[PDB]
RNA sequence: GGGCAGUUUGACUGGGGCGGUCGCCUCCUAAAAGGUAACGGAGGCGCCCAAAGGUCCCCUCAGGCGGGACGGAAAUCCGCCGG
């Protein structure tokens, strides 16, 4: 499904308010997201691989697409890690659908949290991408109250055509990202 | 069944005994071919794998810095540098 509020707030909004912000000379130039990732430090169902199906399966309705997982290559011996086995989520949404779960995001996601304050401003990696972290993931649209057995927290990530953070900060806010000023 | 009989009871070894060692692999000693000794200096082997093998295809690390709900000295993730 290749059209959203999203689709064309960057377009018919954003495309050109970055023009006059920053003035480039190409199309190409101006920043553009391309890369929504989103990932799970699950050291805790290292033992349920039970709890691996539902942070996954849960997942899939609220990233509208299938999850994957990846073991570690040189596990801490000390918190019950050692080679190969263990587990940490991550699904890489691209195209229309990584839209589709940012639209949940900003007007869904956000507007209620346990007292959501804004997003973090220092959370720009110094060049153009942003990551930041969520406890309940049932605050999305799809999740249901009695379904959920634990408080599996994840956090996300968005790469940009961004070069600086300043050029990702105004990215963001053009889209509609709630920054704690 | 030492009453009795025949015998056995290793070598190296700055004397012999005691101690240690005895075959195989790696490095040094070794003097830029090879090979070299010492009771010279140091470490391993007496296994393991049906996937840890064949071939086809695909991808490429460790680490350093920045960023990320548990966790950050080191899980998993995005980024950039990284032969
Ligand atoms: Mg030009
Ligand atoms: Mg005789
Ligand atoms: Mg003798
Ligand atoms: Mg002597
Ligand atoms: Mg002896
Ligand atoms: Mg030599
Ligand atoms: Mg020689
Ligand atoms: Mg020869
Ligand atoms: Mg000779
Ligand atoms: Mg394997
Ligand atoms: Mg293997
Ligand atoms: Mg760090």
């Amino acid at each position: 499904p290749l059209d959203l509020a999203l689709k064309r707030k960057y377009y018919e909004e954003v495309r050109p308010e970055l023009i006059r912000r920053f003035g480039y000379q190409n199309v190409w130039e101006v920043p553009r997201l391309e890369k929504v990732v989103i990932n799970q430090g699950l050291g805790e169902a290292k033992e349920d691989a039970r709890i691996l199906e539902k942070a996954a399966q849960e997942l899939a309705l609220i990233t509208g697409q299938k999850p994957a997982v990846t073991r570690a290559k040189k596990s801490i011996s000390n918190f019950k890690l050692r080679k190969g086995m263990p587990i940490g989520l991550r699904v890489t949404l691209r195209r229309d659908r990584m839209w589709i779960f940012l639209e949940k995001l900003l007007n869904v996601a956000l507007p209620r949290i346990r007292d959501f304050r804004g997003l973090n401003p220092n959370s720009f990696d110094g060049r153009g991408n942003y990551n930041l972290g969520l406890r309940e993931q049932l605050i999305f649209p799809e999740i249901t109250y009695d379904m959920v057995d634990a408080l599996r927290g994840m956090d996300i990530a968005v790469v940009t055509t961004a070069e600086t953070d300043e050029e990702a900060r105004a990215l963001l806010e053009l889209l509609g990202f709630p920054f704690r000023k």
